[PDB]
């Protein structure tokens, strides 16, 4: 039984928490505590595959937040539609992720969250034009009503398995 570690991080607010609820529990969280940081596990069939999805829901001593940083194998790098300002942290999340791993190539997506908003900011076209800098893919998700959230994580599964080979 395959196992997949995965790392949620962008600034607070952008949905980390929410997103990783709407994949696991199938819900729409609408508080959950920001301080948070835990993992969570289920078991999921990815293009024919059965896997195991073990996800940590960031919110920055922890040996477990230690050992994800470590031992995950793929990043969420989550910012907001109409949040500019968690778009231009992005970079931030990357260059630590980047000096974590001591690689240029990590398994990342960048997820563009809440685009059920209409209150954009961030276009569609900005979060290609930083995707294709850094040579990721780009993913726009809204965990309110769950677009794209298997897809966030089913292809940073996918971009896992490319670094494998
Ligand atoms: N409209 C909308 N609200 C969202 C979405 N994702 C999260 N939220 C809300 O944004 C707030 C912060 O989200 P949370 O998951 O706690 O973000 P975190 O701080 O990054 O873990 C909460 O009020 C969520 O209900 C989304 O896709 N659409
Ligand atoms: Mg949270």
């Amino acid at each position: 039984m395959t196992e997949y570690k995965l790392v949620v991080v962008g600034a607070d607010g952008v949905g980390k928490s929410a997103l990783t609820i709407q994949l696991i529990q199938n819900h729409f969280v609408d508080e959950y505590d920001p301080t948070i940081e835990d993992s969570y596990r289920k078991q999921v069939v990815i293009d024919g595959e059965t896997c195991l999805l073990d996800i940590l829901d960031t919110a920055r001593y922890s040996a477990m937040r230690d050992q994800y940083m470590r031992t995950g194998e793929g990043f969420l790098c989550v910012f907001a539609i109409n949040n500019t300002k968690s778009f231009e942290d992005i970079h931030h999340y990357r260059e630590q992720i980047k000096r974590v791993k001591d690689s240029e190539d990590v398994p990342m997506v960048l997820v563009g969250n809440k685009c059920d908003l209409p209150s954009r900011t961030v276009d569609t076209k900005q979060a290609q034009d930083l995707a294709r800098s850094y040579g990721i893919p780009f993913i726009e998700t809204s965990a309110k009503t769950r677009q794209g959230v298997d897809d966030a994580f089913y292809t940073l599964v996918r971009e896992i398995r490319k670094h494998k080979e």
